């Protein structure tokens, strides 16, 4: 469908993943209107992250924020691949960070990243599969969304993003109905305790799982987790999504798992990534008390 | 007016800011009587900060302490620019620290400074505006006063201190009456939570704001804070105050905001500053219990 | 006796210490079936420690896990010396870690080791007695088992493992019946407080003692502990057990103490050790509440 | 008077300070009987500190421990200068540490020293007065005794130990009767709060004061503390005690203050000191509950 300032079309891999592309005029107007705040200003004054968010939504006639929220909160969808025409070179890295910052802070706020000391983190890669998982399993607070942007890609074969929607996972019911699905388990980076499965407000399964940080306490927990891991990694429902330079995935971390495919080692290989993670925060008509 | 040991006259920028100058005999007597305690002694034994305070007040016939307190606690004023005749060269830095220490510890106590590990901190600058703000917004305890002294100034164009009294701010009522003025917000350097506005004992607005450390939790808080920031930075009520070498501002941090103007970059530029921050502490006739 | 996949025979030093040796086919099948997970995978994903445990037990027709548990929990025994035919060279260090990991995680889970940052630790030695003690005396949680493997041994004379079963200690009753046996004492690596003696579920003495970390608070506690130390170190019941390359002791840390004999200094000496420590965790028919 | 294994005589400076000297046979027997434990063994196994204490007391026919306790707990005395004939050279430093350790752990236990990471600390000096004070004012637990030993002394003029017994302080009543004597004040190295004065079990004044770590909160506390400091430092009751190599003071830290006199700077100057601090711990006939 055609919106004001951007277009929206389903991905080739799945109708659950929608591709959102900002038009060229929108992209140029946005970058002009945020030129006076470099990324270092966004790092130092967090309210500027919401200022650039409002500027982008205003340029889309205030159609962007409700669309982002409706897509990410919809159980049938919950995932976007987002880009802006004209921003597609490593040479535009700062502008990429601004764009992703503006989109993310229309639907919530990105959390402190311990690897960078900032609200976002950039990594340079210079080859085995990274297993499907959820982010933020080792703290008490829930991470609602994961944002992963491709900043550079050079002599790279493979390395697609892997995604798994729980309602595409053919083994969901077998593991969700197991008593250990509800057993609170230790997660360690202070340790936290929570089950591997939970439910959304409608009672549908959600997941908070990663094989590296879950700490089975005994032979019962450990064997079940090793079978769970195999059942996830071999699922027929996994998507393999290329993320070209300038595009970023933005997914609901509660019923999407994500990972990374193998890639070929190459002497002239360079991949650069940017990530942000946060919680949803939005207005809705709902009950309160007092005045 | 003419006091014992010093003179007092309103500043050129505002009747709220009073200039206090210690006479030459007072300055020389004070420095003689505190010569046996170097600044390093003041750093190691905090009671010596109150000893030098008493010596200065005694030399002013005990007229200094009540005058400082009356000025700083008066809502109509609350700010002083202070100097002593004959102390005006970088070469006298230690004597400047002694003088500011004595004045500050007549009205309270200066807190530990994490940048220096001492009760005061000195910084050397070797050019964009520093936005108006209050100090101490990221801890639970209230910072009542801010002290900023000019220790050296060399090939410096611009860089005046900026000040804003809340009762000179033409947008005060518009933002103080907004519901978000009372919303406790996160501040981070353990995080603390407090609103951007509060009230003094008479119900008049006070502020605890800085754009770098406030952490809006969502799009509502963030957009409002970005508008608040603009309304402060563009206020017609801002003062631009030069602070020559040997002078220091001492302001009530609850209804004065402070910042720093732009200055010209220059290869031979050198500016040195000293700061202290603390809480008020003073005698008054008021109620207590027991015996 | 002859089991499926391994043999079991009493040690030459004591009927309480049983020697368990995995046959050559079992050893080769196990190493083949765990080849796809290097030790670094076991370090990163703790459930793989239980996966390799199940593979080893399955190869022993599920006779290994009940035998290990019965031996370690039996007050009359409680100690094993374990090896696998064909694994006996420093050159096979990784395979040794896999084997010990699989055995340990059939009976419990190995705890984080602060010296290595992993669930196991390897040390290289390149000569006085190490006194008998229990592990884990300076934390609140109980360490149920100690695992010590010989990874390398080169020009080494002496250095046998020393072991003492409390029911072989001729002075047990004299010290267990002393009032200070029940006095909670300070242990320091946050400090913890617990007595030097306790009881098992049947009221038989157990010990949580080490001379380096216990901190007697006064002359009464200190003199008694110095006599206790002498009564332990001179006991006639101490075993001197050689541990050849590829063998590991696995002992119940509650009623076995362990140490190390003196060895000869030698310029070409090299000894490498691996340790793990953990708690028991196993299924049994016992009571619970609710559903 | 003549005891078994040592002699006791009042000092030249004060009848409150008793000089205790171990005879030559006692010193030689003690060092022989503790030869198998080097100081590093005392550092690692704290019960050995009580073992060497018992050996020394046994060599004195068990007359040492009751004498030490009676002297240190007696309000009229409370201070000892202790040495052993034949130990008086830097070359005997280890033996000095053993001797002081044995004496201290007959009357209590020495606490962890943050400057050395051990139960004792050695310092090398290579010249202004160190003001009179009590140790341990910045933690909650009470330090009952201070031990300071002279390990080396080379080209040293001055630098006597200074001591002040509260009942020799001519200004005690003037300050003890001031309301601020009972005001809990902040002490900082987590901060602790306690008054500068307290009382012993008989209601007689004791002190917990040091000028460097007390943190007066305002002009009232600070001026009083500066006058208190002057009243202490100028007291006629201060003792000036030389401490030759091999001697150590052992004083009751509750009603003795201690410091150090000025000394002459000299290019070939070397002074080495050892300190321990701890709490009293001893048997007495007193009430308890239960069985
Ligand atoms: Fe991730
Ligand atoms: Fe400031
Ligand atoms: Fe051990
Ligand atoms: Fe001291």
């Amino acid at each position: 469908q055609d919106y004001s300032g951007f277009t929206l079309t389903p991905s080739a891999q799945s109708p659950r993943l929608l591709e959102l592309t900002f038009t060229e005029q929108t992209t140029k107007q946005f970058l002009e209107q945020v030129a006076e705040w470099p990324v270092q200003a966004l790092e130092y004054k967090s309210f500027l992250r919401f200022r650039v968010a409002k500027i982008l939504d205003d340029l889309c006639a205030n159609q962007l924020q409700p669309l982002l929220l409706k897509t990410l909160l919809n159980r049938a969808e919950g995932a976007l691949l987002i880009n802006a025409v004209g921003v597609d070179d490593v040479k535009q890295a700062d502008e990429m960070v601004k764009l992703a910052t503006a989109v993310a802070h229309l639907i919530g706020r990105s959390n402190f990243d311990a690897m960078s000391g900032q609200y976002y983190a950039r990594f340079v890669v210079k080859h085995r599969v990274m297993e499907l998982h959820n982010d933020g399993t080792y703290v008490e607070e829930i991470t609602d969304y994961v944002l992963m942007m491709k900043i550079d890609e050079q002599n790279m074969q493979g390395g697609n993003s892997l995604l798994l929607h729980l309602d595409d996972w053919e083994h969901l019911d077998n593991y969700f109905r197991h008593p250990l699905a509800r057993r609170p388990m230790r997660f360690a980076a202070k340790d936290v305790f929570h089950p591997v499965f939970d439910v959304d407000q409608q009672g549908r399964p959600v997941m908070r799982y990663i094989d590296q940080f879950v700490q089975p306490k005994d032979f019962e927990e450990g064997v079940w987790l090793s079978e769970l891991s195999d059942a996830i990694e071999t699922s027929k429902g996994i998507l393999s999504v290329p993320v070209p330079v300038g595009k970023f995935l933005l997914i609901n971390n509660l019923f999407w798992l994500h990972g990374r495919d193998r890639f070929t080692p190459h002497p002239d290989l360079r991949r650069e990534l940017m990530r942000q993670r946060g919680y949803f925060a939005y207005a809705s008509n709902h009950y309160q008390t007092h005045q």
